[PDB]
């Protein structure tokens, strides 16, 4: 199959919520929630309801959660990491993918981003994990939008595929 | 005329046990026909949408034959449109794969604009192709010729039409 490395996550199934060994950032104010939903118009219907979801909240706005990878295997190879999202909404926030490395002290670099509406459907993102000696983790960072209705919704983060390096980058269309 | 992509031409090859085409069609003049296949194992997989997709195995006792599958019309009298699409053709002997546009009867022609001969890499690729504007009507047609290795195939995946590429981004180094 692939090799363990720990990374991917569906966050559970119906009768399991999990995080995998993604933890929670704690030097910001809120925390992406596991959802299973099996109603309304965001659903995982492969992978049997559950995703993660920072609810538009004009009574949290701008406030951030922040959701943190294992440590990246960077150092043999790339990996193109993937990922789902459901960002409908004209005030729906902001969705930050970062590369965070330790050395020469912790600090983030953005790769990816989506601000506002992307669509009315899951996305597909991708993310080139570069190879790298220097070590790092992927932040997957949910900025919350003044909208009150819906929210932005992560799901099904992989690397396990076989996408060219070159190819493998898809950015949000805004 | 300007929505006509999503009425067959864009193709996914759809999900699961939903094998199809969409609005492609088998060339009969020709022996061999391509076949859908559902991502189950092996390293050859629609692995980010668990999907299905097309393949033309490698068989040292067909080589040189081809399978064609033909698109329905492009309407391209007021446009050009870049199609994208996806490809994996790992083996010195995979086979090759081309890209033609058949000109639409009388005076019936097929222009070559994209072949790939044999191994490309272990991991799917993206192809571009401009559709250029033409008052003559066309189809496009994807080839796969077999070769004679005895492990594997040519697979393709993932068939659109993407009119935010500009002409110039319609191409590889890009
Ligand atoms: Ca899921
Ligand atoms: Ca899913
Ligand atoms: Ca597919
Ligand atoms: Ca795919």
């Amino acid at each position: 199959e692939f090799p363990d490395y720990g990374f991917n996550c569906e966050f559970g199934w119906g009768s399991h919520k999990t995080f995998c060994h993604w933890e929670h950032d704690n030097h910001v104010q809120l925390k992406w929630s596991v959802l299973t939903s099996k109603t309304g118009p965001i659903q995982d219907h492969t992978g049997d309801g559950n995703f993660i979801y920072s609810q538009a909240d004009e009574n949290q706005k701008g406030k951030v959660a922040r959701l943190v990878s294992p440590v990246v295997y960077s150092q043999n190879s790339a990996h193109c990491m993937t990922f789902w999202y459901h960002m409908s909404g004209s005030h729906v926030g902001t969705l930050r993918v970062k590369l965070r490395y330790q050395k020469p002290e912790e600090y983030d670099q953005l790769v990816w981003m989506a601000i506002g509406h992307q669509g009315d459907h899951w996305k597909e993102g991708r993310v080139l994990l570069h190879k790298s000696l220097k070590l790092y983790q992927v932040i997957f960072e949910g900025e919350i939008g003044k909208g009150n209705l819906g929210g932005i919704a992560v799901d099904d983060i992989s690397i396990n595929n076989h996408i060219s390096q070159e190819d493998c980058a898809k950015p949000a269309h805004h």
